[PDB]
């Protein structure tokens, strides 16, 4: 399993402690993404950030982690776009989108 | 699949968060490369760095990852050169070049 | 393909970023070797290190990777010696030596 | 080729980098063994370890790899014993012993 | 040679390094089995595990490998039972039991 | 012997280690099948999976291996159905069903 997206998750209604942890304006969902190789977090962050309304929280190229905030709908589109591109273009094996 | 280039990607128009993550002067594209064996990231970085105008961001010999910044055209040539050499000379099985 | 040398490469003129990555004195070529089984990187490193003028950068027995620095001529001899011994003595199927 | 010993090698005079890689007391030869099936590295390690003076470096049951240190003479006997038992008792097709 | 048991070996007195490699309580013999087809390692493990006193170390269905620990006598019975069933019932061509 | 079913086995009472190896809910028998040509594991898996209550563990088209879990009775019917179809329809030479 070379190129894998192992997580593409959305937190619809986060809590104070979750917002305070990331440093967000406590208004919107949070999209979380894990993929290998770890460096392609930079490419995932680019596609998530194309929405512009979406705010990039952190991009970790060492662990392969991306997080971003914004309206529930924008986050779902950003995750959906990441999964679709990486699958079709970059030939990744993607996991289904998940909600909490 | 011993000798493989699994990614040879170019980000034409990166965002603040992507630039800030790598520590670039927020002016140009970013070329991303993943290959196995992981040590040959050193050889890929050499061919990408031959352009000189191209700036090597990071070379990870453990994961097999290379990133570099510069004008969209320089990055494409660097990626094209890496794919061509590794394929013809080093007998790698290369993936097609990708744009985002 | 049990016993294989898949890479026996020399980088004649490396760059700052390549030197800084390995931690070399920025003066000489770099010999890169990949072989299977992965443990025989220890035997390859021994033959490369017999030159003494050659400096062993890293030996990875898990991936089957060896790297070493020194004058372009010393590195070529070390790679040539590795290829010749492994082929004739240890009955490996070796790839041709490559330059970048 | 079901049951094969593909390597039964001794490094008479290893170098700092080779010792440092394995984590040995920089005093003696190193015996290297590769065999298939990979699990029988456990049986090879047992026969090499019967000498007791011989120190088992690593036993990899996944790749089929064994390494051990000690006086040049002890290592040769251990390798010779492994080759002789596996050939005569376990019906393996063994390669000749090799020195570097 | 479709259905073959190529190894059915017992290590009467294993060493620290052999125990530490498998992760056993350093008290008893180790039974090692290799057979083709590789999937029938699951059936061999079942017959070895029927003794209950015997502890299954690992079952590899890809390589066709089984290992298990316990008192020398229990391991011999388990190996003897595997050889007898596979030979008589499953119509395998079995190798003789071996001791080290 | 072109078209052969060499194994059509059922494990009535598997153990923790056998379940953990396959990744089953530790409740039911395991049906194991080996046939040549190796690709027809896909056809055998189809007939075993027609029961629906039966869960397909793995289908290997390279080795010609099928495994599946479920109630002892369902597994026996699935194996019986595979043997009957392959024999009568596909003109295979089948081995007798076996229990452990």
């Amino acid at each position: 399993p070379g190129k894998q997206i192992t997580l593409a998750h959305v937190i619809a209604a986060p809590i104070e402690a979750v917002y305070e942890c990331l440093g967000v304006d406590h208004e919107g969902a949070i999209g979380v993404v894990s993929l290998t190789p770890n460096e392609t977090a930079i490419i995932a962050a680019d596609i998530a950030g194309d929405a512009a309304n979406i705010d990039i929280c952190f991009v970790d190229r060492f662990t392969g982690s991306v997080m971003f905030s914004g309206d529930i709908q924008s986050v779902e589109t950003s995750l959906e776009d990441i999964l679709e591109y990486f699958k079709n273009s970059l030939g990744f094996s993607t996991v289904p989108l998940t909600k909490s």
